[PDB]
Protein backbone atom coordinates (compact mmCIF):
# COMPACT_ATOMS: atom_id res chain seq x y z
CA UNK A 1 0.00 0.00 0.00
CA UNK A 2 1.25 3.89 -0.42
CA UNK A 3 2.08 6.07 2.12
CA UNK A 4 0.45 9.01 3.22
CA UNK A 5 2.92 11.46 2.16
CA UNK A 6 3.32 9.70 -1.58
CA UNK A 7 -0.38 9.79 -1.65
CA UNK A 8 -0.53 13.78 -0.54
CA UNK A 9 2.81 14.48 -3.34
CA UNK A 10 0.13 13.27 -5.61
CA UNK A 11 -2.43 14.99 -5.10
CA UNK A 12 -0.21 18.16 -4.72
CA UNK A 13 -0.52 18.93 -8.59
CA UNK A 14 -3.76 18.41 -9.72
CA UNK A 15 -7.13 21.03 -9.23
CA UNK A 16 -8.72 21.61 -6.49
CA UNK A 17 -11.93 19.87 -7.53
CA UNK A 18 -9.76 16.90 -8.29
CA UNK A 19 -8.87 16.70 -5.03
CA UNK A 20 -12.69 17.03 -3.91
CA UNK A 21 -13.34 13.96 -6.32
CA UNK A 22 -11.30 11.99 -4.39
CA UNK A 23 -11.89 13.00 -1.28
CA UNK A 24 -15.50 12.07 -1.60
CA UNK A 25 -14.80 8.89 -2.87
CA UNK A 26 -12.30 8.33 0.30
CA UNK A 27 -15.40 9.24 2.44
CA UNK A 28 -18.00 6.53 0.91
CA UNK A 29 -15.44 3.81 1.06
CA UNK A 30 -14.72 4.67 4.80
CA UNK A 31 -18.36 4.93 6.12
CA UNK A 32 -18.79 1.42 4.07
CA UNK A 33 -15.74 -0.39 5.53
CA UNK A 34 -17.25 -2.51 7.75
CA UNK A 35 -20.01 -3.63 5.05
CA UNK A 36 -18.86 -6.77 2.82
CA UNK A 37 -21.26 -6.54 0.44
CA UNK A 38 -20.21 -2.14 -0.58
CA UNK A 39 -17.77 -3.05 -3.69
CA UNK A 40 -17.73 0.67 -4.58
CA UNK A 41 -19.82 3.23 -6.40
CA UNK A 42 -20.97 3.14 -10.07
CA UNK A 43 -19.20 5.87 -12.54
CA UNK A 44 -22.93 7.52 -12.94
CA UNK A 45 -23.68 7.12 -9.31
CA UNK A 46 -20.29 8.69 -8.29
CA UNK A 47 -20.90 11.52 -11.24
CA UNK A 48 -24.43 12.33 -10.07
CA UNK A 49 -22.56 12.58 -6.68
CA UNK A 50 -19.88 14.69 -8.12
CA UNK A 51 -22.32 16.72 -10.18
CA UNK A 52 -24.23 17.79 -6.93
CA UNK A 53 -20.94 19.08 -4.94
CA UNK A 54 -20.26 20.67 -7.78
CA UNK A 55 -16.95 18.83 -8.44
CA UNK A 56 -17.80 18.47 -11.56
CA UNK A 57 -19.85 19.00 -14.95
CA UNK A 58 -19.63 16.41 -17.54
CA UNK A 59 -18.94 12.98 -18.08
CA UNK A 60 -15.93 13.88 -20.17
CA UNK A 61 -13.89 15.65 -17.04
CA UNK A 62 -14.62 12.95 -14.60
CA UNK A 63 -13.52 10.05 -16.80
CA UNK A 64 -10.26 11.56 -17.52
CA UNK A 65 -9.66 12.52 -13.55
CA UNK A 66 -10.71 8.53 -12.70
CA UNK A 67 -8.00 7.91 -15.56
CA UNK A 68 -5.52 9.96 -14.17
CA UNK A 69 -6.14 8.58 -10.56
CA UNK A 70 -5.83 4.88 -12.31
CA UNK A 71 -2.62 5.60 -13.43
CA UNK A 72 -1.20 6.66 -10.70
CA UNK A 73 -2.73 3.52 -8.68
CA UNK A 74 -5.31 5.89 -6.38
CA UNK A 75 -8.10 3.99 -7.98
CA UNK A 76 -9.10 0.45 -9.58
CA UNK A 77 -12.14 -1.15 -10.56
CA UNK A 78 -14.34 -4.22 -10.57
CA UNK A 79 -17.04 -5.55 -12.61
CA UNK A 80 -19.99 -6.52 -10.81
CA UNK A 81 -22.71 -9.22 -11.40
CA UNK A 82 -24.22 -6.80 -13.51
CA UNK A 83 -20.91 -5.84 -15.94
CA UNK A 84 -20.85 -2.55 -14.39
CA UNK A 85 -17.36 -0.99 -13.20
CA UNK A 86 -17.05 -0.39 -9.42
CA UNK A 87 -15.17 2.41 -7.84
CA UNK A 88 -13.01 1.63 -5.19
CA UNK A 89 -9.34 3.38 -3.95
CA UNK A 90 -6.20 0.21 -3.49
CA UNK A 91 -4.88 2.35 -0.03
CA UNK A 92 -5.00 1.07 2.84
CA UNK A 93 -7.97 2.49 4.84
CA UNK A 94 -5.77 3.74 7.84
CA UNK A 95 -4.08 5.49 5.41
CA UNK A 96 -6.96 7.08 3.91
CA UNK A 97 -7.97 8.07 7.06
CA UNK A 98 -4.77 9.56 8.23
CA UNK A 99 -5.15 11.65 4.73
CA UNK A 100 -8.68 12.89 5.82
CA UNK A 101 -7.36 14.07 9.01
CA UNK A 102 -4.92 16.32 6.78
CA UNK A 103 -7.18 17.67 4.50
CA UNK A 104 -8.33 19.50 7.42
CA UNK A 105 -6.97 20.23 10.47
Amino acid sequence: SLPLSSLTHVLRSLTPNARGIFRLLIKYQLDNQDNPSYIGLSFQDFYQQCREAFLVNSDLTLRAQLTEFRDHKLIRTKKGTDGVEYLLIPVDNGTLTDFLEKEEE
